[PDB]
């Protein structure tokens, strides 16, 4: 699958181009947009002549081509989502979070939900340790993902 450039229209009038392939998912496309412009993936909401693109969807399945324009919309406030947090016992719990929030907020929530103090446990996602000040969206937090609680 030869790589071809794609035209992306950033609401406001600005447009650019990023190289993609016929068999590239929407996640990888938003990642390339993050590398080109700097807006993180979780803030990217994409639309192709008002069709709403979903992560995990081949560009060929959408039929869009190197004369097709995609509208990009940054989501300043994302609607909430649910994630799972295991323990040493492995019992997953449900937590409603916003991707624009800090990990310290989640640490406070689980800190008052299990009584463990903030400075006695640390959270990890996909093996990557979650920083205390970083936004959750910078970890690629999908709905119903599993966040692991340590210590």
């Amino acid at each position: 699958h030869m790589a071809w450039d794609l035209k992306v229209k950033m609401l406001g009038g600005n447009d650019f181009l990023v190289s993609v392939t016929n068999s590239m998912t929407v996640s990888e496309l938003k990642k390339q947009i993050a590398q080109k412009i700097g807006v993180p993936a979780f803030q990217q909401r994409l639309a192709h002549q008002t069709a709403v693109l979903q992560d995990g969807l081949t560009l060929s399945s959408l039929g869009l081509g190197p004369s097709s324009t995609v509208m990009l919309v940054v989501q300043n406030s994302s609607e909430p989502l649910s994630i799972l947090v295991r323990n040493e016992r492995g019992h997953s719990n449900i937590y409603e979070v916003f991707l624009t929030q800090t990990v310290d907020t989640l640490k406070k929530k689980v800190s008052q939900r299990e009584q463990v103090h903030e400075d006695q446990f640390w959270l990890s996602f996909e093996g990557r340790p979650m920083e205390d000040k970083e936004l959750l969206g910078e970890y690629g937090l999908k709905p119903q993902c599993t966040v692991i609680k340590h210590l």
